[PDB]
């Protein structure tokens, strides 16, 4: 990673280790994909892609990138050609052979350290946060509490599935602005 000003771009990259609705809250998800990169090197402010109580999904990405600034993996590849195009409502479906990494680098989708290929964004697919479904902010783990979850198997990265919280699921950190 060298990248131009001229040249934007925001990284959708995947927590560790999969997680549970038990997420410390979103300043506790926030801290890990912070961690994380900078474990790694990465010079960005990364945020957990996740619907809070006090935030939407969408509001995670300043205004300014979030028109025309391409989504792209830990690897530079294309994800989404845009924050808007992904919250259009068609629900992020993902192109053919797309992969999301890892901070770590391990491809999410055909590693074993994710047993469970979803993604937990407690989110409309608007990128809106939805409070009767996104594990009490990220407190519980309740298999009676749920949250907004998508299947990376389905095809899409916003797809709606109210999923119990005792699952380890994905997260994601999408970098705040470029
Ligand atoms: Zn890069």
């Amino acid at each position: 990673h060298s990248h131009r000003d001229f040249q934007p771009v925001l990284h959708l990259v995947a927590l560790n280790a999969p997680l549970s609705g038990g997420m410390r809250g979103i300043r506790g998800a926030d801290f890990q994909c912070f961690q994380q990169a900078r474990a790694v090197g990465l010079a960005g402010t990364f945020r957990a892609f996740l619907s809070s109580r006090l935030q939407d999904l969408y509001s995670i990405v300043r205004r300014a990138d979030r028109a025309a600034v391409p989504i792209v993996n830990l690897k530079d590849e294309l994800l989404f050609p845009s924050w808007e195009a992904l919250f259009s409502g068609s629900e992020g479906p993902l192109k053919p052979g797309a992969r999301i990494f890892s901070f770590d680098g391990k491809d999410v989708l055909r590693h074993p350290t994710w047993p469970q290929k979803s993604v937990w964004h407690g989110s409309d697919p608007n990128g809106r946060r939805l409070t009767e479904s996104y594990c009490e902010t990220w407190r519980t783990e309740a298999p009676s509490a749920t949250g907004q979850a998508s299947s990376l198997l389905g095809g899409r990265l916003l797809g709606q599935s109210a999923a119990s919280c005792h699952h380890a699921y994905i997260v994601l950190c999408i970098e705040n602005s470029f």
